């Protein structure tokens, strides 16, 4: 493919895997996963900029990304998040439960 004059030729300097998205994502996702109640906005962007050491490019659109990508992270309201949704594997169970038992 064809590539502008206005733009660098030696690109690996940058052009990497573990990218600013990738790191400020996985930090999202580490802090939705480990809260069981829901999160404000401003306690989710603390925590997500704290864990990635990386600024949030912009709000709306980073969120909407991080809900695009992980439809199991919901809004219970204006500003609040939290994570619901069959992203965890299954607990195991005994057989006990499986067979007959009492009440």
């Amino acid at each position: 493919a064809g590539i502008p004059d206005g733009t660098t030729r030696r690109r690996r300097g940058t052009a990497r895997p573990g990218s600013k998205a990738a790191k400020l994502r996985e930090a999202a996702i580490k802090t939705l996963k480990r809260h069981n109640a829901a999160i404000k906005s401003s306690e989710l962007q603390k925590e997500i900029e704290k864990e990635s050491g990386l600024e949030i490019p912009n709000m709306t659109t980073f969120m909407q990304s991080l809900i695009k990508m992980y439809p199991e992270v919901k809004k219970p309201y204006r500003g609040q998040y939290i994570l619901e949704g069959e992203i965890e594997s299954a607990e195991s169970a005994n057989e006990l439960e499986h067979h007959h038992h009492h009440h």
